[PDB]
C-alpha cells in the first residue's frame, strides 16, 4: 500500500491543500500544505506530517474537499426541498434506510426555514444514491474506508444530491459499520449549502465521529442561520 508519505501527499491532494499552498508559492514540501491542513482539522499547529496529524489523514471521512465550478449562490430557493431514494444499499432493510433519511432530515428541519419531503420522481432536489469506484459524477469513491460520501451544494440537476460508497458497510454506528444517519445528516447539511466545519465536535467536522448523542453542535446550527434568512 502508500506510505505514510505518499497517503499523506494525496490527502493533501485530494481536499485542496497542495492547491492553497500552489497558490502562496510554498509546495515544493509539505511543510505549508500540512500547516493549513492542522488548521483547517484544529490539530496542533505544528506543519510537521505527525501522530496527530497521520492519525487525522488515517481517519475516514467525507469526500467533500476542504478548500474549493457550481451554478448559482449555492442555497435553495424554496421552503419544500424533495429527496428522491433512486436506490438502496443492501447492508440494512429499506425501511430502516428511509428512516435514517427521515431522521437525518428532521435534525436540520428543526433549525431551518426548510422542509424535506420524500418523493418518488427523478426531479426530487436531493436525490440519495448508494455506488462504488466511478458511480456517474466522475467524483469516484475509493473502496473501503477513507472516502464514506460525498455531496454537491443546492441548486439544480446533481447539486443538492448526496451520494454514499456502498463499498462501506452501512449500519447504525452500533456494532460493525458507520451509521448512515450521521454521515446522511452530515451530507445533508452540504446539500443544504453548508461547508466543513473546523470544531472537531460538529456534525460539519469532515472526520467521522460515531455518537449517539444529539449530533448538532452550534457551529452548525449557526451555520445554517448564517444562510437562510
Ligand atoms: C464531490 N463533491 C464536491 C466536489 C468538489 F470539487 C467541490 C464540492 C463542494 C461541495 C459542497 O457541496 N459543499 C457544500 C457547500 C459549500 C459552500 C462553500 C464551501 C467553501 O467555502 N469552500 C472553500 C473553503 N472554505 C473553508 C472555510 C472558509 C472557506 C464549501 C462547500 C462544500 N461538494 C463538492
Ligand atoms: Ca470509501
Ligand atoms: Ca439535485
Ligand atoms: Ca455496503
Ligand atoms: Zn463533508
Ligand atoms: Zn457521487
Amino acid at each position: 500500500n502508500l506510505t505514510d508519505r505518499q497517503l499523506a501527499e494525496e490527502y493533501l491532494y485530494r481536499y485542496g491543500y497542495t492547491r492553497v499552498a500552489e497558490m502562496r508559492g510554498e509546495s515544493k514540501s509539505l511543510g505549508p500544505a500540512l500547516l493549513l491542513l492542522q488548521k483547517q482539522l484544529s490539530l496542533p499547529e505544528t506543519g510537521e506530517l505527525d501522530s496527530a496529524t497521520l492519525k487525522a489523514m488515517r481517519t475516514p471521512r467525507c469526500g467533500v474537499p476542504d478548500l474549493g465550478t457550481f451554478e448559482g449562490d449555492l442555497k435553495w430557493h424554496h421552503h419544500n426541498i424533495t429527496y428522491w431514494i433512486q436506490n438502496y444499499s443492501e447492508d440494512l432493510p429499506r425501511a430502516v434506510i428511509d428512516d435514517a433519511f427521515a431522521r437525518a432530515f428532521a435534525l436540520w428541519s428543526a433549525v431551518t426555514p426548510l422542509t424535506f419531503t420524500r418523493v418518488y420522481s427523478r426531479d426530487a432536489d436531493i436525490v440519495i444514491q448508494f455506488g462504488v469506484a466511478e458511480h456517474g459524477d466522475g467524483y469516484p469513491f475509493d473502496g473501503k474506508d477513507g472516502l464514506l460520501a460525498h455531496a454537491f451544494p443546492p441548486g439544480p440537476g446533481i447539486q443538492g444530491d448526496a451520494h454514499f460508497d456502498d463499498d462501506e458497510l452501512w449500519s447504525l454506528g452500533k456494532g460493525q459499520g458507520y451509521s448512515l444517519f450521521l454521515v446522511a445528516a452530515h451530507e445533508f447539511g452540504h446539500a443544504l449549502g453548508l461547508d466543513h466545519s473546523s470544531v472537531p465536535e460538529a456534525l460539519m467536522y469532515p472526520m467521522y465521529r460515531f455518537t449517539e448523542g444529539p449530533p448538532l453542535h452550534k457551529d452548525d446550527v449557526n451555520g445554517i442561520r448564517h444562510l437562510y434568512g
